[PDB]
């Protein structure tokens, strides 16, 4: 359409910035259909789900992001945050500590 | 003797690096006697106590460090660690989150 994975990813980001999380998700998913290994699309998808209060979904996507890009301190942080928002303090701490050991 | 707060602080650091925590503490304390507001001496004193397993002492010193130098992300982190090592997960998380919001 629609042949650059980056373009759909950029559009996801612009909707996300505007607070239109539903739209952002559909674009990120299109980026990932073209390019399933796009760690940055998995990550921002996680963020979009997090912002909606769907912490289970965010966790699953963050996990995929981190499998492909394990030096993303910010994603470790947000993974920690997602567990924190579920009341899983043990896991929040584990991932906060991982985020903090990647700095700088 | 012994008139540069920095010199005593540097010596504290060299002992600390060598694993001689007892000695490191005595030097940091001398730095602080000259210069009670030395945030970096309070901080590394905390570290020295932490390394000995005296987490209460480390916390108290980290607190002083952070009152004087609140943008020290690393000190927030180690404060979190000190509470973590005491099993106070609520406080560990609070300070981990503060450390992580100071990055970068």
């Amino acid at each position: 359409p629609g042949n650059s994975a980056e373009a759909w990813y950029n559009l996801g980001n612009a909707y996300y910035k505007q607070g239109d999380y539903d739209e952002a998700i559909e674009y990120y998913q299109k980026a990932l259909e073209l390019y399933p290994n796009n760690a940055e699309a998995w990550y921002n998808l996680g963020n979009a789900y997090y912002k909606q209060g769907d912490y289970d979904e965010a966790i699953e996507y963050y996990q995929k992001a981190l499998e492909l890009y394990p030096n993303n301190a910010e994603a470790w942080y947000n993974l920690g945050n997602a567990y924190y928002k579920q009341g899983d303090y043990d896991e929040a701490i584990e991932y906060y500590q991982k985020a903090l050991e990647l700095y700088p």
